[PDB]
């Protein structure tokens, strides 16, 4: 009987995160002193109105510092990766390849170790990162340093960049709620040396992005059914969905080049994301037959930060309240932008402050939220949550 | 009622494939001449014992012939390119970015054509391949090239080689069946010359590959609950698990380098998979509750075509008669191995054959049968198929 193994097959309940665990590579670099350290070590210090330009960027980021997998001595070793476009690819490969399951899985363990369950409980692994390709790829690496079951169904989410941390929680929404027992293990690993480069006066763009990508990786644990008393079901994810903003190409775009990756941006992302983000909203509400509520500060958020622009005009579109943002904008003063893993550190903080505060659930005490990742293409992910007690 | 949302969003019934379009670039290399026009067009007429090796390893894989995106006129542009090793993969990219997700889109505008809804029903798109990387990536530019709607979710299967046919059957078996109405386009598409390279005395591994790989693309269409009268129901996914063999890293493994995709592979492939399928084939019987049979040849058998002597080896273990893997042996005769593709070109192989001789399922009259993905890792991917009614 087909439809009896698929009855038996599939789990109950919505697909609910219920561990967080997060991982840093040593090395802080403060914000107030990254111009000096930057032109320094990539021999750019004649470019003195330049400098100046990048000083006053990276003072309007609201990022108070960064951590990275190299420090200044390291990077002496590679003039190339410090140049603009040398040839580079192969050696940034060969410290993102190794790198990158490494971080992840450092954030995987400490989430293991929250979620209490044995890991060979884990039957799905989803792995992101936009930071370095190879076959067998990143996913295996992981898994294999962590001891999961051979057996695992993997799920290797490359270079979808700063959208991927919503992308990787609409992936274990479905893998968990059609899966009887099913715990996904979900992990963002970013090591930014894959695009680090330096200065060139015809690409200030390309620049900009020294000023704000960070590295971090983070691990979810996602199941259906919670065994409770054991488990601790913490937010539902109750609708997914990505969406494309048309002829917002040119906004964001990142190439896999022989000088590594070439990130490139023009001014538009702000205006292009707010422009957009009601209507996202509005679509994932109306797919479970939801109303949108007539008062967006009803609701927790979790947006990317993608720069404090996009956060800026985000809150000003959606009218919030400016302590709505809190958490996000914590997360980005303690780590820039670490790519996907940002809006995991986000729900963590989030998650950690409720607690803290003895609130009503997990979500800053509000039953409803929405998680946001935003990247190139212009693309959106919309992640609906229902967040549970505390 | 969050609850009362999900058994409402979800779908009923098993995934089913129900439309199957492929699609090849346009220049045909037979095989019994490559072994000349590759030496030719590489510059390597010197190596003469080099030359007849090669030759009597393209006599040996059963492959008649291939597609490619180029002719021997247009290799002469890049002699980075058929070179071993100089720096290439910007041309690569140049060419595969833009290249893949069209060759893609041919095959899915086939499948889309076979359904016969319209395409602004296409809910979800699962887009593989293993040749270029891009931001925004390949799902993005397929969707883009078929006007799929804004909010189709996006799946991009990066870097998963030979194994990634049997990926693609495990991503869309959940996407199907967890949301209600769903369609999933899935997409296999690859363009070689992300990997093509002169021959190096040092690497005949890497060399062997240029006799196996050729182009194409593949798309299904993929739902649960199909709607009689309309559509067409042809075969269930039951059951998808990902396994990976300990111990066998190096028996297969690509890196991404600026030299383009490099290969390699020993020659233990054939001896590790046969001795650990018969282990994987268990495990997804066991795992809906079913025995599985005594006697192999009670199933259909889709293998991908990784190397003849995989197919022969696997037979072997399996104690198959002659004739179980003539669908799979058909493509590979016709296409040569064209990774991702293989085993969704040979799935509409079987049904196409099975309708033509009147058969009672499009399984070649059976119920149950079997598709197999294997590659680096390494990673056997293992889909457990119920055929339908013909």
């Amino acid at each position: 009987d087909v439809q009896g193994i698929r009855k038996a097959q599939r789990a109950d309940g919505t697909a609910t995160v219920m561990a967080i665990g997060t991982a840093h590579p040593p090395h802080i670099f403060p914000q107030d002193t990254y111009a000096d350290f930057y032109f320094r070590a990539t021999n750019s210090e004649h470019k003195v109105e330049l400098k100046k330009k990048f000083d006053r960027i990276c003072k309007k980021t609201m990022i108070g510092k960064r951590y990275f997998n190299y420090d200044e001595e390291f990077l002496k070793k590679y003039p190339n990766i410090t140049s603009f476009d040398e040839p580079s690819l192969n050696d940034r490969q060969d410290i993102c390849v190794p790198g990158v399951p490494a971080l992840g899985a450092e954030a995987a363990v400490k989430a293991i170790a929250e979620w209490g369950r044995p890991k060979s409980e884990i039957t799905h692994l989803v792995f992101c990162t936009s930071c370095g390709v190879d076959m067998p790829s990143a996913d295996f690496q992981c898994a294999k340093l962590l001891g999961l079951r051979t057996n695992v169904n993997k799920y290797c989410v490359y270079m979808q960049g700063c959208y991927a941390g919503g992308t990787v929680m609409r992936y274990a929404k479905d893998l968990a709620e059609n899966n009887r027992g099913a715990r996904v293990l979900v992990v963002c690993a970013e090591l930014t040396i894959i695009g680090l480069r330096g200065p060139n006066e015809s690409h200030l763009d390309n620049a900009i992005g020294n000023s704000l990508f960070g590295d971090g990786a983070a691990a979810l644990i996602v199941g259906s059914d919670p065994i409770i008393g054991v488990e601790k079901p913490m937010f539902e994810i109750v609708c997914a969905k990505q969406t494309v903003i048309p002829n917002s190409e040119d906004v964001i775009h990142l190439h896999m080049r022989e000088a590594g990756l070439m990130f490139y941006m023009s001014k538009d992302s702000p205006e292009t994301i707010s422009n957009n983000v009601e209507a996202c909203l509005v679509d994932v509400f109306k797919s479970v037959g939801m109303t949108p509520p007539e008062d967006w500060n009803s609701l927790f958020w979790i947006p990317h930060p993608g720069g404090r622009a996009i956060l800026d005009q985000v809150e000003a579109k959606l009218k919030l309240r400016p302590e709505k943002f809190r958490a996000t904008r914590t997360v980005l003063w303690d780590c820039g932008n670490m790519v996907s893993a940002c809006v995991l550190y986000i729900l963590d903080e989030m998650r950690r402050k409720s607690a803290d505060e003895g609130l009503e659930t997990y979500g800053e005490g509000l039953e409803w939220g929405v998680l946001l990742g935003f990247g190139p293409g212009m693309t959106v992910e919309t992640i609906l949550l229902h967040s549970l007690p505390l």
